[PDB]
């Protein structure tokens, strides 16, 4: 869920998970357009992962799961079902992705009107 998303992102990376609440075209609720930068690509990937999770019959925004932060790395589990596994994998992946990026302050609170209606495929 959102709680774990914030936690996992905070665990791995160097910045507040708040830094991704409204960034570029994809970091934040929904998203469309051409990704602005590396961070935005990570969020596009993550949106795709959550879509796949929803298609698999999971609730990515709400479902709780267990995980651990060890040496600024996410370890997933124990998992009670496939949805918990899938969601942790999505969040672990975005956390890892974002940790390897440089932050571009200019894309924080980027205007949605600059984001094109069409997006790269998942
Ligand atoms: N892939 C993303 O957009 C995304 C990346 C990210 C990173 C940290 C984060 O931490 C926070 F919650 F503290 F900001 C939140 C993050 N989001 C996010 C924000 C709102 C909704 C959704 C659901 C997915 C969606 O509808 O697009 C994801
Ligand atoms: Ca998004």
């Amino acid at each position: 869920g959102i709680l774990e998303l914030a936690g996992t992102v905070g665990c791995v990376g160097p910045r507040t998970p708040i830094a991704y609440m409204k960034y570029g075209c994809f970091c934040g609720l929904g998203g469309h357009g051409q990704p602005r930068d590396a961070i935005d690509w990570c969020c596009h990937g993550h949106d795709c992962c959550y879509t796949r999770a929803e298609e698999a019959g999971c609730s990515p925004k709400t479902e709780r799961y267990s995980w651990q932060c060890v040496n600024q790395s996410v370890l997933c589990g124990p998992a009670e079902n496939k949805c918990q596994e899938l969601l942790c994998k999505c969040d672990q992946e975005i956390a890892n992705c974002l940790a390897q990026t440089e932050y571009n302050l200019k894309y924080l609170f980027y205007p949605q009107f600059l984001c094109e209606p069409d997006s790269p495929k998942c």
